[PDB]
């Protein structure tokens, strides 16, 4: 086929789908006007950097495979190591740095949600049957399904034996950067304050230098988890995440019901699409939320709901909360991230994380085949976090620039 322009490509979708018939036109300027975009200036530290970082993208990223659909309506190829070879400054596409830096951002709406559910199968699609408004607030997690992401600032192992970009020094400071000194500080013991060994039940996760991942019962080639870095990391991430939901908070004068959707597990948690590593990155990312909400008050977050459905992250979460006591409550359940009482509703601004790809347009799939694609199609995400349907989200005034500062609060000025 031939490539169709962008914008007429998205329009097609919509009303392939039938989501274009879906909210009226008085509703949709007010979802609209509501989008926001929450850059971390150390990364995105102007308006064309934003910019670039929600445009830059593709269709359709999609979760398994390495399948795909540019925005023109192409396919990808099936060239390997295409997306690891685009170059900064690429016309259309991220470079894997520009990735990396174009995921500290967050982009809300105070969107229509016509359903709750519809991922998985298991999970039956339920109808609101008056629509309500929840601010959806999308963000990217790492990414360590492929080995040219967040696999480049976390990992030692004999193939990249050294972190690279000064963009992410700091995470790193104090600790080390190289395989064979790692290797050395840890001495046999598996686990350290800032290191770890990863192991899979009883053996090691191992990479021989020819580039395969194997388990192992050796040292000599186990890899190792720059676990201080990574949350250190997490906390840059959720402090920018609770600041951007206590302002959405506070401007609307209600305290934030928020779902705290898990962002970076599933197939982002799997080293070489194969070797799940869930069970040991979970605790670092709930550590980083009871360490800023144990230390920061946030006066218009009343709770924090956890959707955790596996037993391991479970008592994980149990264990890592046990004594938690800080202002703002918190709990877990199996509630669908959609879904909201309507007592919830009058009382609180209910808020989801949408856990979201860098590198596609907001609500990616089209079917259900994700949470987000979920959202997707059970909001009007499409035409508020998509610049095609939304241009007010490349409009400087739309941007709230975020300082974090060596505590951890966070400054935010609008332009």
């Amino acid at each position: 086929m031939k490539a169709i322009p962008p914008k007429i490509w998205f329009e097609t979708q919509l009303k392939g789908s039938g989501l274009d018939k879906k909210f009226q036109i008085d509703e949709l300027i007010e979802t609209q006007s509501s989008v926001r975009v929450f850059a971390n200036k150390k990364y995105l530290p102007d308006t064309e950097t934003i910019n670039e970082a929600l445009t830059k993208v593709t269709a359709v990223n999609v979760s398994g495979d390495k399948s795909g659909y540019f925005q023109n309506g192409l396919p990808f190829p099936n060239e390997a190591g295409y997306f690891e070879k685009i170059p900064v400054g690429h016309p259309e596409l991220l470079s894997p740095i520009e990735r990396l830096t174009g995921s500290k951002k967050i982009v809300s709406s105070h969107s229509l949600v016509t359903a709750s559910g519809g991922y998985p199968l298991t999970n039956p699609l339920l109808p609101y049957r008056k629509p309500i408004r929840v601010s959806i607030f999308s963000l990217a997690g790492p990414s360590f399904e492929n080995n040219y992401l967040h696999y480049r600032l976390f990992l030692l192992d004999s193939v990249q034996k050294i972190i690279d970009s000064p963009l992410f020094s700091h995470l790193h400071d104090g600790l080390p950067i190289q395989f064979d000194e790692a290797k050395k500080e840890l001495g046999e013991y598996d686990t350290n304050k800032l290191m770890a060994r990863i192991r899979l039940g009883f053996p090691y996760l191992a990479r021989f230098s020819s580039g395969g991942f194997y388990p192992s019962f050796s040292k000599s080639n186990a890899i190792i988890f720059l676990s201080e870095a990574y949350f250190r990391y997490q906390l840059e991430d959720v402090s920018l995440l609770l600041a951007s939901v206590n302002q959405t908070g506070k401007e609307t004068g209600k305290a934030a019901l928020l779902k705290a959707t898990a962002v970076g597990m599933g197939f982002f948690a799997k080293i070489d699409c194969g070797y799940d590593i869930q069970h040991i990155i979970f605790p670092y990312y709930l550590r980083a939320y009871k360490k800023l909400l144990s230390e920061h008050k946030f006066p218009w977050i009343a709770k924090i709901e956890f959707p955790i459905f596996n037993e391991i992250q479970q008592e994980q979460f149990d264990s890592i909360f046990e004594d938690y006591d800080g202002p703002t409550k918190v709990y877990r359940s199996t509630r669908d991230v959609l879904e909201f009482r309507e007592e919830e509703i009058e009382k609180y601004l209910p808020a989801a994380i949408n856990p979201s790809d860098a590198f596609a347009l907001t609500g990616n799939e089209w079917g259900y085949g994700s949470v987000e694609s979920m959202i997707g199609n059970n909001s009007s995400i499409r035409f508020d976090q998509v610049h095609h349907m939304n241009p007010l989200i490349l409009d400087p005034s739309h941007h709230v620039e975020a300082q974090i500062n060596k505590d951890h609060g966070v400054e935010l000025t609008v332009n």
